[PDB]
């Protein structure tokens, strides 16, 4: 069973803006991706500290980079603390319709996309290099879920019978045919050692086969 969604039409334009503007710096993706990993993880490190309990699903904290040449995918992984189904649909996006209102108003001010994160919407960077991304999520609280967008105004949400979790977040980046740089080894070491080099939380670059 599949459900379909609108996106308010803030994001929905927003998405179209990230997509269709020229910007060459791109690489950021990676950063806002990576920093909304270690976000995630300081969560659940913390409500840990008076339930120890949130841990019983995984006490590794950690994000995984996932390239993968095969399927032109870049898949980022986390331990953190997982979005529930009304996180999904409802919650993130009343966060984001006034955070996209917030940038897309600073842009015309001369403000550029790279600061997108001060606004707290670093996620929808992601189409700087995708044409689809999806999202497996496991919250303590909820099931499996599957969200997926290739923007155009609608995303779905289903439950996920893949692959169990434990829990944490799985962004899966479709990247578009022009941008497969970002799979390759040594300029994904590049992007985390200029953007991310601070990270509180091991990230690890699996290598292919
Ligand atoms: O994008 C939507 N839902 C899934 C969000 S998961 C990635 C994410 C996206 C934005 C933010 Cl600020 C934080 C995390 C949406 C938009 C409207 C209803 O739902």
């Amino acid at each position: 069973e599949v459900e379909t969604f609108a996106f308010q039409a803030e994001i929905a334009q927003l998405m179209s803006l990230i997509i269709n503007t020229f910007y060459s710096n791109k690489e950021i993706f990676l950063r806002e991706l990576i920093s909304n990993s270690s976000d995630a993880l300081d969560k659940i490190r913390y409500e840990s500290l008076t339930d120890p309990s949130k841990l019983d699903s995984g006490k590794e904290l950690h994000i995984n980079l996932i390239p993968n040449k095969q399927d032109r995918t870049l898949t980022i992984v986390d331990t953190g603390i997982g979005m529930t189904k009304a996180d999904l649909i409802n919650n993130l996006g009343t966060i984001a319709k006034s955070g996209t209102k917030a940038f897309m108003e600073a842009l015309q001010a001369g403000a550029d996309i790279s600061m997108i994160g001060q606004f707290g919407v670093g996620f929808y960077s992601a189409y700087l290099v995708a044409e689809k991304v999806t999202v497996i999520t496991k919250h303590n609280d909820d099931e499996q879920y599957a969200w997926e967008s290739s923007a155009g105004g609608s995303f779905t949400v289903r439950t996920d019978t893949g692959e169990p979790m434990g829990r944490g977040t799985k962004v899966i980046l479709h990247l578009k045919e022009d941008q497969t740089e970002y799979l390759e080894e040594r300029r994904i070491k590049e992007i985390v050692k200029k953007h991310s080099q601070f990270i509180g939380y091991p990230i690890t670059l699996f290598v292919e086969k």
